[PDB]
Formats: structure tokens, C-alpha cells, sequence
């Protein structure tokens, strides 16, 4: 089923990368509509990025949660 | 820069699976609006499928090419 395809790339995809700044807790996310919103922090970074000041590694990645657009 | 992780994961989804049938070539696809379609199998698998009448292969997976939805 190609809808499986993609769900097995999404889970793939939110596992392999972890959190851009502590590299190690996997990502924040949400989901909207039809899409996945991964973020590029686990919520531990993401929340002292705000009490540090950074915002260089704030940002998101969306995807499509099925095979057919 | 969010959309170049879009672009370089694409990149590596469409270089490590190859066509579902002889499992070897890289598969066929499509651009459309902001989508990228990757067909399930590459062009000469996907003809021969036709000439031998398997339906079994057939089907695609879109994916968003930008990072924001
Ligand atoms: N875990 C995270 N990792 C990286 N960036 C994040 C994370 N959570 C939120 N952000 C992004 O950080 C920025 C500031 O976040 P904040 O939630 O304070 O503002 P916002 O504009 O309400 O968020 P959004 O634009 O998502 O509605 C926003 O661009 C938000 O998307
Ligand atoms: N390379 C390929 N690998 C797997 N499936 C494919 C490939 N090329 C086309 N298909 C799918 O095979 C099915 C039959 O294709 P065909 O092009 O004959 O019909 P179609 O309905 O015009 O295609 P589409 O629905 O994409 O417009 C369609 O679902 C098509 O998406
Ligand atoms: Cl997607
Ligand atoms: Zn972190
Ligand atoms: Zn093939």
C-alpha cells in the first residue's frame, strides 16, 4: 500500500535525524491537517534556545503524511 | 536553510530505493505544482509491467518539495 510506504519513511526520517542542537532527544512536532510538522529541536533545546536568545535553530520541516497528493 | 534539509532528504530517498521491481534502477517521477511524484517503478519495469498485464507494481508516492507547507 503506497500510503505505507510513507509512513515507514516518516518513521524513518523522525528517528535517523535527531535534534539539530543537543543531537541527541529526537525532534518536536505537530501534526495540521494532512502534514507533519517535525521541528528542528527537541522541546528541551527549543525552550532554552528562548532563554539564551538564539533563534538559529529555530525552523520545521513539514511532510505530507500520505502517498497521494 | 529548512528547504535544503527537504531537498537533500529527497535526494537520499529517491537515490536509496530503487524501482520495486527489478530493484536495481532508479524509479521514474514526476513534477507537479509544488510535488515531486516518485512512480513506484522506473520506466522500462513500468512498460514491461503493461506488456505482461501486472497491475501489482503500479502506484506512486508525492512529496512535498518545500519545507513549509
Ligand atoms: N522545537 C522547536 N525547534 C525549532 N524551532 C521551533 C520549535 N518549536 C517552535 N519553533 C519555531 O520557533 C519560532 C518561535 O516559536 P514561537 O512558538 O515562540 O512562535 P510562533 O510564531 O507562535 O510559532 P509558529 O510560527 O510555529 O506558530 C517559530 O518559528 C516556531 O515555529
Ligand atoms: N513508473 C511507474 N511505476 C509504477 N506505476 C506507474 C508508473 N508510471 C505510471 N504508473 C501508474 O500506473 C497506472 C497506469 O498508468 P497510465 O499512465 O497507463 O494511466 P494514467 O491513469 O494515465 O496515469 P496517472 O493516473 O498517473 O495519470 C497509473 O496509476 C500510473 O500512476
Ligand atoms: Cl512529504
Ligand atoms: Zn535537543
Ligand atoms: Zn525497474
Amino acid at each position: 500500500d503506497d500510503d505505507d510506504k510513507k509512513t515507514n519513511w516518516l518513521k524513518r526520517i523522525y528517528r535517523v535525524r535527531p535534534c539539530v542542537k543537543c543531537k541527541v532527544a529526537p525532534r518536536d512536532w505537530k501534526v495540521k491537517n494532512k502534514h507533519l510538522r517535525i521541528y528542528n529541536m527537541c522541546k528541551t533545546c527549543f525552550n532554552n534556545s528562548i532563554d539564551i536568545g538564539d533563534d538559529t535553530y529555530h525552523g520545521h520541516v513539514d511532510w505530507l503524511m500520505y502517498a497521494d497528493s
